[PDB]
């Protein structure tokens, strides 16, 4: 394409032995991979990514969109609980965004898998969960990055069980937000957002708080539902009354307090990732492996 060279981060194509369609592709595929020598003195080890491309009906638009999420990884640097960008392939052919690979698909999936009728999840499983997507996001805030959409579909699985949270630089125009579409599971995304993002269009770091206190609710209900069965037209009603989700079974009363502070209904009031992360600490070394 029109793309500026970046050694930085610049990939032969011959490196990189593409697979099968990874989910299918929203605004934009998906692919699972394999890069040779991603590792500049292991040139011959391969390892499983994940790459982003364009669409044969893509605009110009959406290509500026995916090198801008490109762009932004690339500045925002590594977490351990982020996915993080690995290299690219932008010369002679089609745009190649190559991140790491999460083999055990989405945070509400992983989830979902392991509840009681695959082993399953200790308590503090559960809460170490919380922990590391905590610190994820108290990283990303580091940064001075706004994800806008925190949640369990957002964040990812490694094999090794390492929460990743993805699409931190997702390009995306609110002032566009289809209230009424759902994800490609039927949920309503304006059930994550803040109350100042929902109604004045206000996204800041704390609005993130409050998704992570959706996020918190969605682990300790083993990948639940947020408010089943409710439409947007009475989610607004609900918020404007200040409702908040019921407390999930088999749920601390610690915690269920830490998601309502999330849900502060003042942004000032609520807690910040690095409390959170404290917090979570603390919590995890006091809750027991035996369930
Ligand atoms: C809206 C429907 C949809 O697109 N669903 C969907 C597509 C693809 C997957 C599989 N999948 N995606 C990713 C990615 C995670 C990230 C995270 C960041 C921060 C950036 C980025 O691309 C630049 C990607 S791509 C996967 C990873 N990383 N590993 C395995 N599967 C992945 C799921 C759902």
């Amino acid at each position: 394409y029109e793309l500026p060279e970046d050694p930085r981060w610049e990939l032969p194509r011959d490196r990189l032995v593409l697979g099968k369609p990874l989910g299918e592709g929203c605004f934009g595929q998906v692919v699972l991979a394999e890069a040779i020598g991603l590792d500049k003195d292991k040139p011959n080890r391969v390892t499983k990514v994940a790459v982003k491309m364009l669409k044969s009906d893509a605009t110009e638009k959406d290509l500026s969109d995916l090198i801008s999420e490109m762009e932004m990884m690339k500045m925002i640097g590594k977490h351990k609980n982020i996915i993080n960008l690995l290299g690219a392939c932008t010369q002679d052919g089609p745009l190649y965004v190559i991140v790491e690979y999460a083999s055990k698909g989405n945070l509400r999936e992983y989830l979902q898998a392991r509840r009681p009728p695959e082993e399953q999840l200790s308590s503090k499983d559960l809460v170490s969960c919380a922990y590391q997507v905590a610190r994820g996001m108290e990283y990303l805030a580091s940064k001075k990055c706004i994800h806008r959409d925190l949640a369990a579909r957002n964040v990812l699985v490694t094999e090794d069980n390492v929460m990743k949270i993805a699409d931190f630089g997702l390009a995306r125009d609110i002032h566009h937000i289809d209230y009424y579409k759902k994800t490609t599971n039927g949920r309503l995304p304006v059930k994550w957002m803040a109350p100042e993002a929902l109604f004045d269009r206000i996204y800041t770091h704390q609005s993130d708080v409050w998704s992570f206190g959706v996020l918190l609710w969605e682990i300790f209900t083993l990948g639940g539902s947020p408010y089943p069965g409710v439409p947007v037209e009475e989610l607004f009603k609900l918020l404007k009354e200040g409702h908040r989700m019921d407390k999930p079974s088999n749920c601390t009363n610690e915690l269920y307090m830490m998601m309502r502070d999330c849900w502060h209904a003042v942004p000032s009031q609520r807690p910040t990732f690095k409390q959170l992360v404290e917090d979570l600490d603390r919590i995890v070394a006091l809750t027991s492996n035996q369930e």
